[PDB]
């Protein structure tokens, strides 16, 4: 794999609502659930999680901030 794949996957869910550049809170859920259920190697409340992830989304996440997830899958 490569970042491009993770970008494609990010885009895959971002494309549902709120433009393919952003992951809505509700969208991240489905994404993580399909793509990283085990890889999250933890779990927490949607708000807390998406908020940790939301470096500067303040409505929706984006590939930019989602790199924190990309880091934590190996965590």
């Amino acid at each position: 794999k490569s970042p491009e794949e993770l970008k494609g996957i990010f885009e895959k869910y971002a494309a549902k609502e709120g433009d393919p550049n952003q992951l809505s809170k509700e969208e991240l859920k489905l994404l993580l659930q399909t793509e990283f259920p085990s890889l999250l190697k933890g779990g927490s409340t949607l708000d807390e999680l998406f908020e940790e992830l939301d470096k500067n989304g303040d409505g929706e996440v984006s590939f930019e901030e989602f790199q924190v997830l990309v880091k934590k899958i190996s965590q």
